[PDB]
């Protein structure tokens, strides 16, 4: 999260790390047993981190379970990332309390103006790498889609909104992949990906998650 602030531990019981060794992604709890990252974090061995603020000490409250499955989804489009949505299933569920929970799904699509919470451990600088030891938050607003397609003509899809600054300055980056975008305490969209981080007139596009709830009921009440 670059220009974002610290956001106190445990303050975003929701937010997991995809951890392999290292941590390459967030993710956000939606049950007990189940996350929703992003499509292109897949990967074998994924260790999923819950409770976390700092990731490099175990301060206590953390919760290291094992994946028994990740779920991409059927028509992603590694070229476009168009769908990238993945559900990963915890071999055993998760104790939920007040530093872990879940978060729910939009029951509808939010408007543009909306503000949301954008969190994790990705870069913090737009030029360089500099990751941070703690979780990272960022307000922003959901752009229009008028904005968005003029800033990436031709590579927005229906299932991709564009949230965050167009002067720059505050973003979601590389690490945050994966993670939550929450307004109004729903989950309505995953990090997925942008031009850069933070530049001008280049925001980060996310997946747009009310166009996916059904799928995930359908397929989590089948696995
Ligand atoms: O997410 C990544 C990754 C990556 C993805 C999956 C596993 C390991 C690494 C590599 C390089 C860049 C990014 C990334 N940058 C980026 C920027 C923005 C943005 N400008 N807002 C967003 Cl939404 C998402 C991502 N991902
Ligand atoms: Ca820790
Ligand atoms: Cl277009």
């Amino acid at each position: 999260i670059v220009g974002g602030y610290t956001c106190g531990a445990n303050t975003v019981p929701y937010q997991v790390s995809l951890n392999s060794g290292y941590h390459f992604c967030g993710g956000s709890l939606i049950n007990s047993q189940w996350v929703v990252s992003a499509a292109h974090c897949y990967k074998s061995g994924i260790q999923v981190r819950l409770g976390e603020d700092n990731i490099n000490v175990v301060e206590g409250n953390e919760q290291f379970i094992s994946a028994s499955k990740s779920i991409v989804h059927p028509s992603y489009n590694s070229n476009t990332l168009n769908n990238d949505i993945m559900l990963i299933k915890l071999k055993s569920a998760a104790s939920l309390n007040s530093r872990v929970a879940s978060i729910s799904l939009p029951t509808s699509c939010a408007s543009a103006g909306t503000q949301c919470l954008i969190s994790g451990w990705g870069n913090t600088k737009s030029s360089g790498t500099s990751y941070p030891d703690v979780l990272k938050c960022l307000k922003a607003p959901i752009l229009s889609d008028s904005s968005c397609k003029s800033a990436y003509p031709g590579q927005i899809t229906s299932n991709m909104f564009c949230a965050g600054y167009l002067e720059g300055g505050k973003d979601s980056c590389q690490g945050d992949s994966g993670g939550p975008v929450v307004c109004s305490g729903k989950l309505q969209g995953i990090v997925s990906w942008g031009s850069g981080c933070a530049q001008k007139n280049k925001p980060g596009v996310y997946t747009k998650v009310c166009n996916y709830v059904s799928w995930i009921k359908q397929t989590i009440a089948s696995n």
